[PDB]
Order: C-alpha cells, then sequence, then structure tokens
C-alpha cells in the first residue's frame, strides 16, 4: 500500500506515467517521454534541464510546479532483498500497487539495448505496456525512498526492471 500523497505525484506522461519527486523534479522513462512537444506542463523544454541515464529520465524545471508535494529521497536502487512497491496507475484510474523484492543492480541487455537499473521479482495481476515511468518506492524508517521507474518486464516470468540513476 502507499499514502495518498505519494500516489498524487504519479501523472500521465506520453505513452506512460511520471513521478514528481519534488515540486520541480520530475522523473519518467525514456521510452514514454513525448519526442515532439516543445512544452511540458506549460514550461518550455528550453527551460527544462533533462538528464537521461539509460531509461531513467530526469526533468528539472526552473520554477516549482507541484508545491503541494514534499521533496522525497531519490536513490540509485535499493539494497538487494528490499521489498519495494511498484506504484502503477492504470488509465481507468485504478491504483495497482505491486510488491517486488528488488535484486541485483546491473547493466542489462533489453531488446538489444543497454539499460542501467535493478532487477525485481513480483510477489503473487501483473505489469503491462503503458506502465513504464511508474515509480518504485520502499519505506525506510519513517521516510519514503523512490529508487527508479519501471522499464521492462521479462516474459515467461515475474522479473521486472527498475531503471535507476
Ligand atoms: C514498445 C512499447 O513501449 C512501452 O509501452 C513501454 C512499456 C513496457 C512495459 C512492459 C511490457 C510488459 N510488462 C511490462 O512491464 N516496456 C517495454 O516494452 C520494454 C521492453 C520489454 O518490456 C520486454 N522485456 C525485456 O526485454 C526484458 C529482458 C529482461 C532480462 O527483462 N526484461 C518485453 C517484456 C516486452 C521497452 C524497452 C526496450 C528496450 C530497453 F532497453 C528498455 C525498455
Amino acid at each position: 500500500p502507499a499514502p495518498p500523497s505519494i500516489w498524487s505525484r504519479i501523472v500521465n506522461f506520453g505513452s506512460g506515467w511520471g513521478f514528481w519527486v519534488s515540486p520541480s523534479l520530475f522523473i519518467t522513462s525514456t521510452h514514454v517521454i513525448p519526442q515532439g512537444t516543445q512544452e511540458f506542463f506549460g514550461v518550455p523544454t528550453k527551460q527544462i534541464q533533462i538528464h537521461k541515464s539509460g531509461e531513467f529520465c530526469r526533468l528539472r524545471f526552473p520554477k516549482p510546479i507541484r508545491t503541494d508535494v514534499t521533496g522525497m529521497i531519490l536513490e540509485e536502487g535499493a539494497p538487494e532483498g528490499t521489498v519495494a512497491t511498484l506504484l502503477i496507475k492504470r488509465p481507468t484510474g485504478e491504483l495497482m500497487p505491486l510488491a517486488a523484492r528488488m535484486g541485483t543492480h546491473a547493466t542489462m541487455k533489453i531488446q538489444g539495448a543497454t539499460v542501467g537499473g535493478q532487477m525485481g521479482m513480483l510477489l503473487t495481476l501483473g505489469t503491462t505496456p503503458g506502465d513504464c515511468g511508474c515509480p518504485y518506492i520502499y519505506k525506510r524508517g519513517n521516510d519514503y525512498v523512490v529508487i527508479g521507474v519501471h522499464t521492462a518486464a521479462a516474459r515467461g516470468g515475474n522479473t521486472v526492471i527498475c531503471a535507476t540513476q
């Protein structure tokens, strides 16, 4: 499960979703970002500072946009064995948190491409196309930590991939 504040940060972004780590820090997947728009949330792309590390896409805006959200902790993956939660929203509005025991951090070969991220293993419906960009989060003490965004889900198994950095 997750609090309603963490869920509010997830917003539709092109083919998938994106997560407001802070009023001005927006993370998403490289596969889902729209490649034809010169504006994001009314802010010109010329003012936005984008840094991409594989399928992890980082958007820094000049001004704060979502002043309602507190700034969370963003880190490169979670300790091996950490049971994280994949907060995937669906178009219908249904909320579908999935429990995923994170695993090895590594550079992977996904469909002939190279992706830095962390493997995960879903526990006990599943992920689908249009889910990339949704965040992985786990609770550390009393603080919430986001570790990456969804990127792929190997077929013939419950292996999921959490792009990082
Ligand atoms: C093209 C449409 O694009 C989208 O809509 C993005 C959403 C889907 C969501 C998947 C979709 C289903 N369940 C899910 O969670 N993502 C992808 O399709 C990715 C490919 C896979 O998931 C493949 N996985 C692996 O190759 C793979 C290999 C290992 C190892 O782990 N995963 C296939 C499962 C489709 C796209 C991709 C390609 C090359 C990369 F560098 C990085 C990413």
